[PDB]
């Protein structure tokens, strides 16, 4: 497939108050949180990924294994549980959330030398682009 792994600049965030909105993040988080540019730091082996989102807030840390169910935590988001899947999806990585909203979930990919990130939760999607510092 292809190598994640790099420390990515954020560059593009569309739509993340809506985002955050669809997951009843409360307005004081929310405003916080549209002001960070979270980076993420991935470090991957095959199909093991560790996937850091890193900001002056809270950091938010994913660690799994491609194809195989786990419980996800997403404390200090909104603080829910889901049994979330990441899969290969040719090159681009499709993660389900299953649990209390519908529709939840993310897609990661590569296009040249950008990472791009949709994040999706009841037909809102949240547009973020990354880039390596060269
Ligand atoms: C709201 C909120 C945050 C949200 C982080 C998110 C939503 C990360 C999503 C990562 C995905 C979908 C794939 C790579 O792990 C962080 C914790 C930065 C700071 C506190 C506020
Ligand atoms: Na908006």
């Amino acid at each position: 497939p292809v190598d994640f792994t790099g420390y990515w600049k954020m560059l593009v965030n569309e739509n993340f108050e809506e985002y955050l909105r669809a997951l009843d993040v409360n307005v004081a988080l929310r405003k916080i949180a549209n002001l960070l540019k979270p980076d993420l730091e991935i470090v991957q082996d095959g199909d093991h990924m560790i996937i850091r989102t890193l900001s002056t807030f809270r950091n938010y840390i994913m660690d799994f294994q491609v194809g195989k169910e786990f419980e996800e935590d997403l404390t200090g988001i909104d603080d829910r549980k889901c049994m979330t899947t990441v899969s290969w999806d040719g090159d681009k990585l499709q993660c389900v959330q299953k649990g209390e909203k519908e529709g939840r979930g993310w897609t990661l990919w590569i296009e040249g030398d950008e990472l791009h990130l949709e994040m999706r939760v009841e037909g809102v999607v949240c547009k973020q682009v990354f880039k390596k510092v060269q």
